[PDB]
């Protein structure tokens, strides 16, 4: 069935970002509850047609580690991207109510992220380009899925002019155009540290700050740090030695020396997390009071 603007009904607002706003809506014809993202674009109708046409490949992106897609269309002054509603929300959301996310859970999260990235690259030859806590969704069924990946080249271009203070961009991507899939690994690493420590990893916390846990920097000040200062390490002692090595392999400034999906897939931290028996659904639901 084809999605149409008048066939929807707003229920509430799931949130908003710099690029658009997403509502929890009901698709009356099917009775199915969906997440509808609205992206206001003040651009010619010809180009928007290309965008809507490029978003269609989303129907071919079927994976347990990727947010389900229902359809994309243009309504009145904005394109709509309709997707599966994840009652658990984004990790950055659960990160707030949780304050911090256990290494056990992060291991499962890491597996889903790696597999999602791997799927996108192997079966669709595309990189995410925007991996960060807010683009990792989870539901009461325990599923962990990636969303907001660059499927439409045209959309990427029309969004080239916004950003935001806190950046998850790799050093190579911040410096130039000489970046690719490896750039996503850096983002995952940084996102893991954030979720593991309880706040944006840069600048790193001091001895006194860590002891407590266990003003924002200026635009240039933060980017200069990322590019020149050494990468964010994970606090030793409170976290596993395998997990520490995992993020380290992720946060290597040089993209060619940095670990890739293939390597991380068979890394000690993943093998270990893979075997571990963790009840993500239970944790996710109790921490955010859902189930
Ligand atoms: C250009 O990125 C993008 C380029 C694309 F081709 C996309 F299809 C998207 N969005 C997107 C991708 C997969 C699913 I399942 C659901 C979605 F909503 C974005 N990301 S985004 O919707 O969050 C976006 C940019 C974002 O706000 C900047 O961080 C465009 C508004
Ligand atoms: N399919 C979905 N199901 C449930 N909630 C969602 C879904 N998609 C997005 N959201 C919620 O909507 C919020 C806004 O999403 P959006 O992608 O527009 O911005 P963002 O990723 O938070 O930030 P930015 O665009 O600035 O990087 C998210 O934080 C998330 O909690
Ligand atoms: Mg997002």
């Amino acid at each position: 069935m084809e999605l149409k603007d008048d066939d929807f009904e707003k229920i509430s607002e799931l949130g908003a970002g710099n690029g658009g706003v997403v509502f929890k809506v009901s698709h009356k014809p099917s009775g199915l509850v969906m997440a509808r993202k609205l992206i206001h674009l003040e651009i010619k109708p010809a180009i928007r047609n290309q965008i809507i046409r490029e978003l269609q490949v989303l129907h071919e992106c079927n994976s347990p580690y990727i947010v389900g897609f229902y359809g994309a269309f243009y309504s009145d002054g904005e394109i709509s991207i309709c997707m599966e509603h994840m009652d658990g929300g984004s990790l950055d959301q659960v990160l707030k109510k949780a304050g911090r996310i256990p290494e056990q859970i992060l291991g499962k999260v890491s597996i889903a992220v790696i597999k999602g990235l791997t799927y996108l690259r192997e079966k669709h030859k595309i990189m995410h380009r925007d991996v960060k806590p807010s683009n990792i969704l989870v539901n009461s069924r325990g599923e962990i899925k990636l969303c907001d990946f660059g499927v439409s080249g045209q959309l990427i271009d029309s969004m080239a002019n916004s950003v935001g203070t806190r950046s998850y961009m790799s050093p190579e991507r911040l410096q130039g155009t000489h970046y690719s899939v490896q750039s996503d690994i850096w983002s995952m690493g940084l996102s893991l540290v954030e979720m593991a420590v309880g706040r944006y990893p840069i600048p790193p916390p001091d001895a006194k700050e860590l002891e407590l846990m266990f003003p924002p920097m200026a635009i240039f000040e933060l980017l200069d740090y990322i590019v020149n200062e050494p990468p964010p390490k994970l606090p030793s002692g409170v976290f596993s030695l395998e997990f520490q090595d995992f993020v380290n392999k992720c946060l290597i400034k040089n993209p060619a020396e940095r670990a890739d999906l293939k390597q991380l897939m068979v890394h000690a931290f993943i093998k270990r997390s893979d075997a571990e028996e963790v009840d993500f659904a239970g944790w996710l639901c109790s921490t955010i009071g859902l189930n």
